[PDB]
RNA sequence: AAGAAUGCAUUC
């Protein structure tokens, strides 16, 4: 049935003059046919073979054949009316009659407004669906924070515990209800950054045409990234939200956060494997990090890149040295006799002067990430020998700093990886800097802790290979049966502790620390 | 390990 939708859809959409009533009844008898199949569907499950089940392939052709093409449509018309402007103004330019151009607002406003009727009728359609399947049908896997940030509450309502696979399915409709409505926010963003905005005068179309768009607008894709976290909170195994929250960042020229989210996206349990890996490489094949390692080794600049972003684009240029040394690679310099060692200096003095733990953290899955990427062993080792140089100077910092997080998940990389603890423990400056660091502890505990709730860096690796999976310095063993689901999340709102959540944290990680650098020590 | 060059690192 999608197939003879869509190909009245594409009738449709390539007319020479478009109807929007038409399309719009159009969409609205689709969505009411689809919901009532999709609730009937589910209705029916136990009562046919369970891959005769079609609501996931169902609502994946929705989205892809059906929703986003009417999305792309607009985008298209958009860009037509941005490239008549684009004509008049290079038509005024060069007949002599600069001052006479003008921005034409009208007509970009009636197909953005036509655009904006649309995407409210699919919100109200995904968010219809998504209210559905999560509070229809108990499920114990859904985190308590995940109802509370949709006001949802759950009824005395079907209890499926007889079928975990028809669970599973049901949080996968709502992941993809979540990933929609991320979708059409983040096109909404784009199209009004880039389209409508400027066609809105003419401090408007040259302010957008002079900056290329030095993009601080992810106030607008805020919304956005609010669904594909919760994408994540659902069923952090999933790559696509990573991606797209990459692609948000890359948009704003944002590059090593697109990066960083490029790189969880690849290493996630049940990742595609291609989209962030194509995207980021994409992004280092490119000549941003090294104009902005210029920028910065020059000083003066228009610039202004904060020090977290300076310690980000060293950190990236230094790691491009090795892993693509064709763009960052000339004898001993990376761009224009700028010599490795001294970017290696500056990024290392600056872990210290400009310590940031969110900072360090985001270093070590770039850092470790092209690690697990790079085939050459010699390449390889290089790049190991690199990041191991990088934990040691955060070792170093920790002889007098505070950075519990940072220090359980470098442990914990140690822990999952095997190579790279054997390269660990055979630095001699790794075993006394970090023999150093755990003198700094006192801790009773001798075996692994158990804890009340995820922390916040379990919550945030969750489904992360780099780690297998989550972290393994407490037992977390009666924190797993999921007949509840609010302490994997790290939602302590149930526990009864006030602001002492601090110190219980604290003191939590610095026996997983304690127990977990004593058995890599050990070894 | 040296030896050489560039600013402990990088390069042959
Ligand atoms: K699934
Ligand atoms: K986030
Ligand atoms: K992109
Ligand atoms: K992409
Ligand atoms: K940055
Ligand atoms: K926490």
């Amino acid at each position: 049935a999608i197939r003879t939708y869509s190909t009245q859809l594409e009738e449709i959409l390539s007319r020479k003059f478009s109807d929007h009533s038409l399309l719009l009844g159009f969409n609205a008898s689709v969505q009411a046919k689809i919901y009532t199949w999709i609730v009937n569907d589910l209705d029916q499950y136990s009562k046919h073979p369970e891959m005769e089940f079609d609501a996931i392939g169902v609502f994946d052709k929705l989205w892809t054949d059906f929703h986003y093409p009417i999305i792309k449509f607009f985008q298209q018309q958009h860009a037509v009316v941005f490239e008549e402007q684009n004509r008049e103004l290079k038509k005024c330019q060069k007949e002599g009659r600069p001052g006479e151009f003008k921005v034409r607002p009208v007509e970009m406003r009636k197909i953005n407004d036509n655009f904006m009727k649309y995407i409210k009728e699919i919100y109200q359609f995904y968010g219809k669906l998504l209210k559905y399947f999560t509070t229809k049908y108990k499920n114990p896997n859904i985190p308590d924070k995940f109802l509370e940030e949709f006001r949802f509450t759950v009824s005395g309502n079907a209890i499926e515990c007889q079928d975990d696979n028809f669970l599973g399915h049901v949080i996968h409709l709502s992941h993809k209800c979540c990933l929609c409505l991320g979708d059409m926010l983040r096109n909404q963003a784009f199209i009004d950054t880039n389209y409508v905005v400027p066609c809105l005068s003419n401090k408007e179309f040259f302010k957008f045409k002079s900056s290329p768009n030095k993009r601080n607008h992810m106030g607008s894709y805020v919304k956005a990234i609010q669904y594909y976290n919760l994408c994540i909170m659902l069923i952090p195994a999933l790559s696509e939200p990573y991606n797209q929250i990459g692609v948000i960042y890359n948009s704003v020229d944002d590059k090593f956060n697109a990066i960083y989210w490029f790189l969880r996206s690849h290493f996630s349990r049940l990742s595609e494997h291609q989209l962030g890996f194509a995207n980021m490489s994409a992004i280092l094949k490119k000549h941003w990090f090294t104009t902005a390692l210029v920028d910065i080794v020059n000083g003066n600049s228009e610039r202004r890149f904060s020090n977290a972003n300076v310690m980000n684009v060293f950190l990236v240029c230094l790691l491009g040295y090795i892993y693509c040394p064709e763009r960052y690679k000339n004898g001993p310099n990376i761009v224009k006799k700028i010599p490795f060692s001294k970017i290696e200096t500056d990024l290392f003095k600056m872990i210290s002067s400009d310590f940031d733990e969110q900072v360090v953290l985001k270093h070590l899955v770039v850092m470790f990430g092209i690690v697990r990427l790079t085939r050459e062993d010699e390449q390889r080792d290089k790049l190991l020998r690199f990041a191991f140089r990088y934990v040691e100077k955060v070792l170093v910092y920790l002889k007098t700093g505070d950075g519990l997080m940072v220090l359980r998940f470098i442990l914990n990389l140690l822990r999952e990886n095997a190579p790279w603890l054997q390269v660990f423990t055979s630095r001699r400056n790794c075993v006394v800097y970090l023999t150093a660091v755990l003198k700094r502890f006192a801790s009773d505990s001798t075996t692994r802790p158990t804890r009340m709730f995820f922390f916040e860096e379990d919550v945030n690796f969750r489904d992360c290979s780099l780690i297998k999976y989550q972290f393994k310095d407490f037992n977390d063993e009666a924190l797993f049966s999921p007949y509840i689901a609010n302490m994997v999340v790290g939602d302590y709102s149930k526990c009864d502790l006030q602001d002492a959540v601090d110190e219980y944290v604290e003191r939590k990680r610095t026996d997983a620390v304690v127990v977990l650098g004593k058995k890599i020590l050990s070894g």
